[PDB]
């Protein structure tokens, strides 16, 4: 698809039978999705941002498909209020910024 | 340009004469750049990110040129990770996502 930015750019994406809303973020490195319990070991780890930064726990191989594409990575589950899928994925499904 | 997201998508931007280096982020409705002095009359404003709340200084009607494309309107400034530049003026500039 081509997204237009005049409002902000959600996105259905599906992680194990669960569906969910998405903001696809080029600001982001890293994909971080509300609290949800998925499978697998996970490390802590500290991310930041405007105000500081939170702690959130580290899955890896995560497949997460992205409006009709697979894309499988690291996700971090944490107390964001938005899903965000950030640059680790979205190079995955071929995103791309232009003007 | 067509811009790949391997690499964080930094652009350089010419604001009050200076040239700045920024994050083009889909992410963020606003464009927040780190402390500096612009001339206007400032409102203090508070707005909120991965981490929370914070308190900018709003200035309006600020022209930016972005590679060379210009966009006219508000930036706020404030303690912000990385400069960003924010979807109020990606849309100026025609900015697309696109896969």
């Amino acid at each position: 698809p081509q997204i237009t930015l005049w409002k902000r750019p959600l996105v259905t994406i599906r992680i194990g039978g669960q569906l969910k809303e998405a903001l696809l973020d080029t600001g982001a490195d890293d994909t971080v999705l509300e609290e949800m319990n998925l499978p697998g070991k996970w490390k802590p780890k500290m991310i930041g941002g405007i105000g500081g930064f939170i702690k959130v726990r580290q899955y890896d191989q995560i497949p997460v498909e992205i409006c009709g594409h697979k894309a499988i990575g690291t996700v971090l589950v944490g107390p964001t209020p938005v899903n965000i899928i950030g640059r680790n994925l979205l190079t995955q499904i071929g995103c791309t910024l232009n003007f």
